């Protein structure tokens, strides 16, 4: 699809058979979804981004479905006010910003 | 142009005369730049990011050159560490995300 920006960028994702609403973020290095409950282990990682930094946890090679496109990735899950879909994933579902 | 994220996306800008980088962040809903004086009067504002909120001065009607393009529109500015170009000035350049 192509993707205006007069809304927020919002798209449905599917992850543990769930449907989440998620914003595509270009500005985020990486994923990050609300606290969620996701299979394996986990390592520790600090983020930063305007106000500070939050603590989360990173899991690896999760199955994520952005707009029926299949992405297997990293995954952070933390205390973030919106789910949010950043460049490592954006770039496996070959996603470019247009002008 | 057609940008890809496998990196950031830093673009140049120019405000005031200044040529700065900035990101083009689909995720941010206004335009957030490093601490700089600009011609105006400003209303103070909250905005949140992934840390929590920070105080910014709010500028209005403010001319950014994004890749030649112009754009004009409200500008806040505070103690973000890197330049963001946010939704609100990135449709007034035709930016769109495309997949
Ligand atoms: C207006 C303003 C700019 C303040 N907006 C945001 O910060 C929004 C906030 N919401 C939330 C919100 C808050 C309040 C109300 N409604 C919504 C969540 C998403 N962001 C958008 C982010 O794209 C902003 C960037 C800024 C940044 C980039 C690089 C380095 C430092 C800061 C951001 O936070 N990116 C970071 C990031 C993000 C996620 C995962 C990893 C990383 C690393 C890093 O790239």
């Amino acid at each position: 699809p192509q993707i205006t920006l007069w809304q927020r960028p919002l798209v449905t994702i599917k992850i543990g058979g769930q449907l989440k609403e998620a914003l595509l973020d270009t500005g985020a290095d990486d994923t990050v979804l609300e606290e969620m409950s996701l299979p394996g282990r986990w390592k520790p990682k600090m983020i930063g981004g305007i106000g500070g930094f939050i603590k989360v946890r990173q899991y690896d090679q999760i199955l994520i479905e952005i707009c029926g496109h299949k992405a297997i990735g990293t995954v952070l899950v933390g205390p973030t006010p919106v789910n949010i879909i950043g460049r490592n994933l954006l770039t496996q579902i070959g996603c470019t910003l247009n002008f």
